[PDB]
Protein backbone atom coordinates (compact mmCIF):
# COMPACT_ATOMS: atom_id res chain seq x y z
CA UNK A 1 0.00 0.00 0.00
CA UNK A 2 2.13 2.66 1.07
CA UNK A 3 5.16 0.48 -0.65
CA UNK A 4 4.81 -1.26 -4.09
CA UNK A 5 8.53 -2.57 -5.05
CA UNK A 6 8.04 -6.16 -4.47
CA UNK A 7 10.62 -8.66 -2.93
CA UNK A 8 11.49 -9.64 -5.96
CA UNK A 9 10.61 -7.71 -9.43
CA UNK A 10 10.38 -4.01 -10.34
CA UNK A 11 7.22 -2.23 -8.94
CA UNK A 12 4.52 -1.40 -11.32
CA UNK A 13 4.26 0.70 -14.76
CA UNK A 14 2.49 3.72 -15.19
CA UNK A 15 1.15 3.50 -18.92
CA UNK A 16 -0.54 7.14 -20.67
CA UNK A 17 -3.85 6.11 -22.16
CA UNK A 18 -3.90 6.08 -16.80
CA UNK A 19 -3.12 2.49 -16.78
CA UNK A 20 -0.54 0.63 -14.18
CA UNK A 21 1.22 -2.89 -15.89
CA UNK A 22 2.54 -4.76 -12.20
CA UNK A 23 5.18 -6.62 -12.07
CA UNK A 24 6.79 -5.60 -15.59
CA UNK A 25 9.56 -7.64 -17.38
CA UNK A 26 13.11 -6.58 -16.63
CA UNK A 27 14.52 -7.84 -19.95
CA UNK A 28 11.16 -5.28 -21.75
CA UNK A 29 11.89 -2.57 -19.04
CA UNK A 30 15.91 -2.43 -19.96
CA UNK A 31 14.82 -3.24 -24.06
CA UNK A 32 12.67 0.24 -23.66
CA UNK A 33 15.47 2.20 -21.89
CA UNK A 34 18.07 1.62 -24.75
CA UNK A 35 15.29 3.37 -27.18
CA UNK A 36 12.84 10.55 -24.85
CA UNK A 37 10.33 10.10 -22.68
CA UNK A 38 11.15 8.48 -19.28
CA UNK A 39 9.41 4.91 -18.20
CA UNK A 40 6.98 5.91 -15.04
CA UNK A 41 7.28 3.95 -12.24
CA UNK A 42 4.17 3.08 -9.41
CA UNK A 43 5.86 3.64 -5.47
CA UNK A 44 2.12 4.00 -4.33
CA UNK A 45 -0.21 5.99 -5.22
CA UNK A 46 0.62 9.23 -4.62
CA UNK A 47 4.61 8.56 -5.31
CA UNK A 48 6.02 8.15 -8.82
CA UNK A 49 9.30 7.53 -9.59
CA UNK A 50 10.62 8.67 -13.74
CA UNK A 51 13.90 6.76 -15.30
CA UNK A 52 15.55 7.38 -18.25
CA UNK A 53 19.35 6.74 -19.11
CA UNK A 54 21.37 9.88 -20.23
CA UNK A 55 24.21 11.43 -21.39
CA UNK A 56 25.46 13.44 -18.65
CA UNK A 57 29.02 15.67 -18.71
CA UNK A 58 30.47 12.60 -20.79
CA UNK A 59 28.95 9.79 -18.51
CA UNK A 60 26.71 7.62 -18.89
CA UNK A 61 23.77 7.73 -15.84
CA UNK A 62 20.85 6.30 -14.66
CA UNK A 63 18.68 9.67 -14.13
CA UNK A 64 15.98 8.45 -11.53
CA UNK A 65 13.28 11.34 -10.58
CA UNK A 66 10.33 11.62 -7.97
CA UNK A 67 6.84 12.86 -8.07
CA UNK A 68 4.39 13.38 -5.13
CA UNK A 69 7.13 14.68 -2.89
CA UNK A 70 5.63 18.61 -3.16
CA UNK A 71 2.68 17.01 -1.49
CA UNK A 72 4.27 15.99 1.90
CA UNK A 73 6.40 19.33 1.88
CA UNK A 74 9.33 17.91 0.78
CA UNK A 75 11.48 18.79 -2.64
CA UNK A 76 11.46 16.51 -5.75
CA UNK A 77 14.58 14.23 -5.83
CA UNK A 78 17.18 13.65 -8.45
CA UNK A 79 19.53 11.06 -8.88
CA UNK A 80 22.62 10.81 -11.87
CA UNK A 81 23.67 7.32 -11.16
CA UNK A 82 26.82 6.61 -13.00
CA UNK A 83 26.19 3.29 -15.13
CA UNK A 84 28.45 0.78 -13.61
CA UNK A 85 30.48 -1.29 -16.96
CA UNK A 86 27.83 -3.18 -18.45
CA UNK A 87 25.12 -2.99 -16.16
CA UNK A 88 22.32 -5.88 -16.74
CA UNK A 89 19.22 -4.36 -13.71
CA UNK A 90 18.05 -1.71 -12.85
CA UNK A 91 18.91 -0.07 -9.42
CA UNK A 92 15.85 -0.71 -7.48
CA UNK A 93 17.59 0.65 -4.22
CA UNK A 94 16.85 4.10 -5.16
CA UNK A 95 13.40 3.10 -5.37
CA UNK A 96 13.41 1.83 -1.91
CA UNK A 97 15.09 5.35 -0.81
CA UNK A 98 12.42 7.19 -2.52
CA UNK A 99 9.92 5.24 -0.46
CA UNK A 100 11.93 6.16 2.95
CA UNK A 101 12.12 9.73 1.74
CA UNK A 102 8.20 9.72 1.54
CA UNK A 103 7.81 7.94 4.86
CA UNK A 104 10.18 10.23 6.71
CA UNK A 105 8.23 13.53 5.11
CA UNK A 106 5.23 12.05 6.23
CA UNK A 107 6.41 12.09 10.04
CA UNK A 108 7.35 15.58 9.41
CA UNK A 109 11.29 15.01 8.98
CA UNK A 110 12.23 16.38 5.22
CA UNK A 111 15.41 17.05 3.80
CA UNK A 112 16.57 20.29 2.63
CA UNK A 113 19.96 22.08 0.53
CA UNK A 114 22.88 20.40 2.26
CA UNK A 115 20.57 18.01 4.32
CA UNK A 116 21.27 14.28 4.41
CA UNK A 117 20.39 10.68 4.29
CA UNK A 118 21.76 7.83 6.42
CA UNK A 119 21.45 4.02 5.52
CA UNK A 120 20.28 2.00 8.22
CA UNK A 121 21.35 -1.45 6.02
CA UNK A 122 23.44 -2.20 2.94
CA UNK A 123 22.76 0.33 -0.20
CA UNK A 124 23.70 -0.43 -3.55
CA UNK A 125 25.90 -3.28 -2.92
CA UNK A 126 28.57 -2.04 -0.57
CA UNK A 127 28.57 -1.30 3.11
CA UNK A 128 30.77 1.52 2.84
CA UNK A 129 28.12 3.65 0.88
CA UNK A 130 26.85 5.85 3.89
CA UNK A 131 24.11 7.68 2.17
CA UNK A 132 23.53 10.91 0.45
CA UNK A 133 23.97 14.62 0.46
CA UNK A 134 21.52 16.95 -0.77
CA UNK A 135 22.35 19.81 -3.02
CA UNK A 136 20.50 22.60 -5.68
CA UNK A 137 21.79 22.98 -8.30
CA UNK A 138 23.67 26.58 -8.88
CA UNK A 139 26.50 26.74 -12.26
CA UNK A 140 26.10 22.50 -13.02
CA UNK A 141 24.82 21.64 -16.54
CA UNK A 142 21.20 20.40 -16.65
CA UNK A 143 21.44 19.66 -20.75
CA UNK A 144 18.28 17.60 -21.83
CA UNK A 145 17.21 16.58 -18.14
CA UNK A 146 13.80 15.76 -17.48
CA UNK A 147 13.00 17.47 -14.50
CA UNK A 148 10.86 17.73 -11.97
CA UNK A 149 8.38 20.79 -11.90
CA UNK A 150 10.98 23.25 -8.58
CA UNK A 151 11.95 22.93 -6.12
CA UNK A 152 13.98 19.75 -6.64
CA UNK A 153 16.87 18.49 -4.99
CA UNK A 154 19.91 16.70 -6.64
CA UNK A 155 20.89 13.40 -4.17
CA UNK A 156 24.74 12.47 -4.06
CA UNK A 157 25.98 9.35 -3.05
CA UNK A 158 28.30 9.61 0.21
CA UNK A 159 30.75 7.33 1.53
CA UNK A 160 30.44 6.25 5.21
CA UNK A 161 33.50 8.10 6.07
CA UNK A 162 32.42 11.47 4.95
CA UNK A 163 28.96 10.70 7.18
CA UNK A 164 30.30 13.08 10.09
CA UNK A 165 31.18 15.95 7.49
CA UNK A 166 27.31 15.63 5.82
CA UNK A 167 26.31 15.81 9.73
CA UNK A 168 28.24 18.60 11.15
CA UNK A 169 29.52 20.57 8.06
CA UNK A 170 27.76 19.49 4.70
CA UNK A 171 29.23 22.73 2.84
CA UNK A 172 32.84 21.30 2.82
CA UNK A 173 32.07 17.69 1.72
CA UNK A 174 29.99 19.47 -1.28
CA UNK A 175 33.04 21.61 -2.14
CA UNK A 176 35.57 18.73 -1.59
CA UNK A 177 33.46 16.70 -4.18
CA UNK A 178 33.86 19.72 -6.61
CA UNK A 179 37.66 19.84 -6.01
CA UNK A 180 37.49 15.58 -6.90
CA UNK A 181 35.66 16.03 -10.57
CA UNK A 182 36.76 19.43 -11.28
CA UNK A 183 33.30 20.92 -11.45
CA UNK A 184 31.97 24.13 -9.83
CA UNK A 185 30.44 23.73 -6.58
CA UNK A 186 30.14 20.20 -6.95
CA UNK A 187 29.00 17.76 -9.59
CA UNK A 188 25.31 16.62 -9.45
CA UNK A 189 26.02 12.73 -10.69
CA UNK A 190 26.49 9.95 -7.91
CA UNK A 191 29.61 7.45 -8.55
CA UNK A 192 29.24 4.23 -7.01
CA UNK A 193 32.55 2.41 -4.73
CA UNK A 194 34.65 5.51 -4.92
CA UNK A 195 37.81 6.38 -2.36
CA UNK A 196 36.39 7.95 0.68
CA UNK A 197 37.37 12.04 0.39
CA UNK A 198 37.68 12.27 4.34
CA UNK A 199 38.99 9.69 6.82
CA UNK A 200 38.93 10.16 10.79
CA UNK A 201 38.10 13.89 11.79
CA UNK A 202 41.75 13.84 13.80
CA UNK A 203 42.79 17.27 14.79
CA UNK A 204 40.53 19.83 12.72
CA UNK A 205 39.93 22.98 13.48
CA UNK A 206 36.46 22.18 13.33
CA UNK A 207 36.71 19.97 16.67
CA UNK A 208 36.56 23.45 18.22
CA UNK A 209 33.79 24.47 16.74
CA UNK A 210 31.58 21.51 16.69
CA UNK A 211 30.72 18.21 18.29
CA UNK A 212 32.19 15.47 16.33
CA UNK A 213 31.26 12.90 19.17
CA UNK A 214 27.80 12.52 19.84
CA UNK A 215 26.96 15.37 17.44
CA UNK A 216 25.07 17.47 19.96
CA UNK A 217 25.76 20.56 18.58
CA UNK A 218 27.67 22.24 15.58
CA UNK A 219 28.40 25.67 13.80
CA UNK A 220 25.18 28.14 14.39
CA UNK A 221 23.89 28.97 10.63
CA UNK A 222 22.23 32.02 9.08
CA UNK A 223 20.33 31.00 6.24
CA UNK A 224 21.79 33.12 3.45
CA UNK A 225 24.77 34.33 5.18
CA UNK A 226 27.93 34.53 3.22
CA UNK A 227 31.56 35.30 3.76
CA UNK A 228 33.39 37.42 0.82
CA UNK A 229 37.16 37.54 0.46
CA UNK A 230 39.06 40.05 -1.40
CA UNK A 231 42.44 41.53 -1.98
CA UNK A 232 42.37 43.57 1.17
CA UNK A 233 38.95 43.30 1.77
CA UNK A 234 36.68 40.22 4.31
CA UNK A 235 33.16 40.90 4.16
CA UNK A 236 30.35 39.21 6.31
CA UNK A 237 27.07 39.56 4.53
CA UNK A 238 23.91 39.09 7.03
CA UNK A 239 20.54 38.95 5.23
CA UNK A 240 18.04 41.70 6.87
CA UNK A 241 15.02 38.99 7.29
CA UNK A 242 17.62 37.32 9.52
CA UNK A 243 17.91 39.22 12.40
CA UNK A 244 16.35 37.17 14.98
CA UNK A 245 18.75 33.98 14.04
CA UNK A 246 22.00 36.02 13.97
CA UNK A 247 20.62 37.57 17.84
CA UNK A 248 20.25 33.77 18.55
CA UNK A 249 23.42 33.13 17.60
CA UNK A 250 25.21 35.83 19.74
CA UNK A 251 23.17 34.71 22.54
CA UNK A 252 24.79 31.70 22.03
CA UNK A 253 28.24 32.78 21.76
CA UNK A 254 31.26 33.41 24.56
CA UNK A 255 31.84 37.36 24.94
CA UNK A 256 35.46 37.00 23.67
CA UNK A 257 34.17 34.60 20.41
CA UNK A 258 31.88 34.66 17.68
CA UNK A 259 31.51 32.03 15.00
CA UNK A 260 29.42 30.69 12.51
CA UNK A 261 28.72 28.93 9.30
CA UNK A 262 28.64 30.26 6.30
CA UNK A 263 26.19 29.34 2.99
CA UNK A 264 27.77 28.43 -0.60
CA UNK A 265 28.57 32.16 -2.16
CA UNK A 266 26.64 32.10 -5.39
CA UNK A 267 28.10 35.72 -6.53
CA UNK A 268 31.82 34.30 -5.55
CA UNK A 269 34.17 33.41 -8.64
CA UNK A 270 35.96 30.98 -6.33
CA UNK A 271 35.62 28.77 -3.02
CA UNK A 272 37.65 27.72 -0.36
CA UNK A 273 38.31 23.82 -0.43
CA UNK A 274 39.80 21.86 2.76
CA UNK A 275 41.86 18.81 1.36
CA UNK A 276 42.73 16.10 4.13
CA UNK A 277 45.78 14.61 3.34
CA UNK A 278 46.72 10.53 3.53
CA UNK A 279 48.59 11.10 7.11
CA UNK A 280 45.18 12.59 8.04
CA UNK A 281 46.32 16.10 8.05
CA UNK A 282 44.63 19.05 6.28
CA UNK A 283 45.28 21.77 3.83
CA UNK A 284 43.88 24.76 2.21
CA UNK A 285 42.74 24.79 -1.36
CA UNK A 286 40.08 26.38 -3.62
CA UNK A 287 38.19 25.59 -6.37
CA UNK A 288 36.71 28.48 -9.53
CA UNK A 289 33.96 28.51 -11.46
CA UNK A 290 36.21 29.46 -14.60
CA UNK A 291 39.81 29.01 -13.30
CA UNK A 292 40.63 32.79 -14.12
CA UNK A 293 42.27 34.78 -11.33
CA UNK A 294 40.41 34.68 -8.38
CA UNK A 295 38.62 38.19 -7.31
CA UNK A 296 35.67 37.25 -5.00
CA UNK A 297 36.70 33.95 -2.72
CA UNK A 298 34.02 32.12 -0.42
CA UNK A 299 34.75 30.95 2.95
CA UNK A 300 32.74 28.41 4.77
CA UNK A 301 33.40 29.61 8.11
CA UNK A 302 34.17 32.99 9.85
CA UNK A 303 35.21 33.03 13.64
CA UNK A 304 35.64 36.53 15.20
CA UNK A 305 38.16 36.71 18.50
CA UNK A 306 38.00 40.31 20.88
CA UNK A 307 41.62 38.80 22.29
CA UNK A 308 43.94 40.94 20.00
CA UNK A 309 42.25 43.96 13.28
CA UNK A 310 44.21 40.74 12.27
CA UNK A 311 43.04 38.12 9.54
CA UNK A 312 43.94 34.36 8.97
CA UNK A 313 42.73 31.51 6.74
CA UNK A 314 42.55 28.24 8.57
CA UNK A 315 41.36 25.33 6.42
CA UNK A 316 38.37 26.20 4.73
CA UNK A 317 37.39 29.34 7.08
CA UNK A 318 38.24 32.82 8.40
CA UNK A 319 40.13 33.69 11.74
CA UNK A 320 39.79 37.36 12.45
CA UNK A 321 41.43 38.73 15.88
CA UNK A 322 40.21 42.20 17.06
CA UNK A 323 40.36 44.04 20.53
CA UNK A 324 37.52 43.64 23.15
CA UNK A 325 36.58 47.20 22.76
CA UNK A 326 35.90 46.37 18.34
CA UNK A 327 34.36 43.23 19.92
CA UNK A 328 31.92 45.51 22.57
CA UNK A 329 31.67 48.13 19.42
CA UNK A 330 31.06 45.09 16.77
CA UNK A 331 28.48 43.34 19.06
CA UNK A 332 26.25 46.86 19.66
CA UNK A 333 26.28 47.47 15.78
CA UNK A 334 24.80 44.11 14.94
CA UNK A 335 21.92 44.87 17.66
CA UNK A 336 21.03 47.79 16.39
CA UNK A 337 21.23 46.05 12.55
CA UNK A 338 23.55 48.19 11.64
CA UNK A 339 26.55 47.91 9.14
CA UNK A 340 30.19 47.44 10.57
CA UNK A 341 33.59 48.29 9.31
CA UNK A 342 37.18 47.18 11.09
CA UNK A 343 43.16 46.08 4.72
CA UNK A 344 39.34 46.28 5.49
CA UNK A 345 36.67 43.89 7.39
CA UNK A 346 33.01 44.81 6.99
CA UNK A 347 29.87 43.27 8.43
CA UNK A 348 26.90 44.38 6.29
CA UNK A 349 23.08 44.03 6.52
CA UNK A 350 22.22 42.96 2.74
CA UNK A 351 18.87 42.30 0.61
CA UNK A 352 16.36 39.68 2.45
CA UNK A 353 17.39 35.93 1.81
CA UNK A 354 14.80 34.33 -0.43
CA UNK A 355 13.11 31.49 0.97
CA UNK A 356 11.30 30.08 -1.96
CA UNK A 357 13.02 28.06 -5.15
CA UNK A 358 13.30 29.69 -8.63
CA UNK A 359 10.65 28.79 -10.94
CA UNK A 360 7.87 28.42 -8.25
CA UNK A 361 4.51 29.80 -9.52
CA UNK A 362 1.67 30.05 -7.91
CA UNK A 363 -1.44 27.18 -8.99
CA UNK A 364 -4.21 30.51 -9.17
CA UNK A 365 -2.43 32.29 -11.86
CA UNK A 366 1.26 31.25 -12.39
CA UNK A 367 2.73 34.02 -10.70
CA UNK A 368 5.71 33.77 -9.24
CA UNK A 369 6.76 32.97 -5.17
CA UNK A 370 10.41 33.56 -5.45
CA UNK A 371 10.56 36.86 -3.67
CA UNK A 372 7.83 35.76 -1.60
CA UNK A 373 8.02 34.15 2.29
CA UNK A 374 7.34 30.50 2.77
CA UNK A 375 5.76 29.19 5.72
CA UNK A 376 6.01 24.49 5.63
CA UNK A 377 3.10 22.95 7.30
CA UNK A 378 3.39 20.07 9.86
CA UNK A 379 -0.11 19.53 12.13
CA UNK A 380 -5.80 16.71 6.55
CA UNK A 381 -9.21 15.83 5.60
CA UNK A 382 -10.97 12.82 4.07
CA UNK A 383 -13.32 12.50 1.94
CA UNK A 384 -14.77 10.65 -0.90
CA UNK A 385 -11.48 7.79 -0.64
CA UNK A 386 -9.48 11.11 -1.31
CA UNK A 387 -7.35 13.33 1.08
CA UNK A 388 -6.83 17.21 1.13
CA UNK A 389 -3.77 18.30 2.81
CA UNK A 390 -2.84 21.81 3.33
CA UNK A 391 1.10 21.43 3.15
CA UNK A 392 2.00 25.61 3.03
CA UNK A 393 1.78 29.31 2.96
CA UNK A 394 3.27 32.17 1.40
CA UNK A 395 3.10 35.60 2.98
CA UNK A 396 2.74 37.67 -0.08
CA UNK A 397 2.97 41.32 2.63
CA UNK A 398 -1.82 31.85 12.36
CA UNK A 399 -5.08 31.89 14.23
CA UNK A 400 -6.81 33.18 10.96
CA UNK A 401 -4.93 31.29 8.62
CA UNK A 402 -5.85 27.67 10.05
CA UNK A 403 -9.47 28.85 10.26
CA UNK A 404 -9.17 29.69 6.54
CA UNK A 405 -7.18 26.44 6.08
CA UNK A 406 -9.74 24.12 7.54
CA UNK A 407 -13.11 26.33 5.88
CA UNK A 408 -11.58 25.80 2.44
CA UNK A 409 -10.76 21.82 2.83
CA UNK A 410 -14.25 21.06 4.42
CA UNK A 411 -16.12 22.95 1.53
CA UNK A 412 -14.34 20.88 -0.96
CA UNK A 413 -14.57 17.34 0.78
CA UNK A 414 -18.28 16.73 -0.98
CA UNK A 415 -15.87 17.33 -4.10
CA UNK A 416 -12.45 15.51 -3.75
CA UNK A 417 -12.96 12.83 -6.23
CA UNK A 418 -14.47 15.21 -9.36
CA UNK A 419 -11.49 18.00 -8.85
CA UNK A 420 -9.50 14.52 -8.99
CA UNK A 421 -10.79 13.01 -12.37
CA UNK A 422 -10.90 16.63 -13.88
CA UNK A 423 -7.30 17.47 -13.68
CA UNK A 424 -7.31 19.90 -10.47
CA UNK A 425 -4.26 17.72 -7.63
CA UNK A 426 -2.62 20.98 -6.47
CA UNK A 427 -4.80 23.57 -5.30
CA UNK A 428 -4.58 27.28 -4.28
CA UNK A 429 -6.34 29.83 -2.06
CA UNK A 430 -5.42 33.68 -2.09
CA UNK A 431 -6.43 35.69 1.07
CA UNK A 432 -6.40 39.29 0.47
CA UNK A 433 -7.02 42.08 3.74
CA UNK A 434 -6.79 45.71 3.65
CA UNK A 435 -8.23 48.90 5.10
CA UNK A 436 -10.72 49.35 2.35
CA UNK A 437 -10.95 45.58 0.24
CA UNK A 438 -11.23 42.32 2.02
CA UNK A 439 -11.22 39.18 -0.85
CA UNK A 440 -10.36 35.98 -1.57
CA UNK A 441 -9.51 34.09 -5.20
CA UNK A 442 -9.18 30.26 -5.57
CA UNK A 443 -7.69 27.87 -8.78
CA UNK A 444 -6.00 25.11 -9.61
CA UNK A 445 -3.47 25.03 -12.63
CA UNK A 446 -3.04 28.33 -13.33
CA UNK A 447 -7.25 28.83 -14.02
CA UNK A 448 -10.12 29.68 -11.30
CA UNK A 449 -12.28 26.42 -9.93
CA UNK A 450 -15.22 25.53 -11.63
CA UNK A 451 -18.11 28.06 -10.69
CA UNK A 452 -20.42 24.91 -9.77
CA UNK A 453 -18.05 25.17 -5.92
CA UNK A 454 -17.93 28.62 -5.80
CA UNK A 455 -21.51 28.79 -4.03
CA UNK A 456 -19.90 26.07 -1.70
CA UNK A 457 -16.66 28.42 -1.03
CA UNK A 458 -18.63 31.74 -0.30
CA UNK A 459 -20.68 30.09 2.59
CA UNK A 460 -17.77 28.52 3.87
CA UNK A 461 -14.95 31.47 3.55
CA UNK A 462 -17.04 34.71 4.19
CA UNK A 463 -18.15 33.89 7.75
CA UNK A 464 -14.08 33.20 8.56
CA UNK A 465 -12.96 36.29 6.62
CA UNK A 466 -15.63 38.91 6.97
CA UNK A 467 -2.08 41.62 4.26
CA UNK A 468 -2.28 38.64 1.24
CA UNK A 469 -1.99 35.28 2.15
CA UNK A 470 -1.31 32.12 -0.43
CA UNK A 471 -2.94 28.41 0.89
CA UNK A 472 -1.68 25.37 -0.87
CA UNK A 473 -3.71 22.23 -0.87
CA UNK A 474 -3.24 18.72 -2.06
CA UNK A 475 -6.04 16.34 -3.07
CA UNK A 476 -4.34 12.48 -2.91
CA UNK A 477 -5.34 9.03 -2.67
CA UNK A 478 -6.23 7.37 0.78
CA UNK A 479 -3.36 4.87 1.77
Amino acid sequence: AMNLIPEDGLPPILISTYAVEEKPSQISVMQQLEDPDPLVFVLNANLLSMVKIVNYVNRKCWCFTTKGMHAVGQSEIVILLQCLPDEKCLPKDIFNHFVQLYRDALAGNVVSNLGHSFFSQSFLGSKEHGGFLYVTSTYQSLQDLVLPTPPYLFGILIQKWETPWAKVFPIRLMLRLGAEYRLYPCPLFSVRFRKPLFGETGHTIMNLLADFRNYQYTLPVVQGLVVDMEVRKTSIKIPSNRYNEMMKAMNKSNEHVLAGGACFNEKADSHLVCVQNDDGNYQTQAISIHNQPRKVTGASFFVFSGALAKSSIVEDGVMVQITAENMDSLRQALREMKDFTIEHIHIQWVDDDKNVSKGVVSPIDGKSMETITNVKIFHEYKANGKVIRWTEVFFLESRLTEHVAKAFCLALCPHLKLLKEDGMTKLGLRVTLDSDQVGYQAGSNGQPLPSQYMNDLDSALVPVIHVVMELIFYILENI
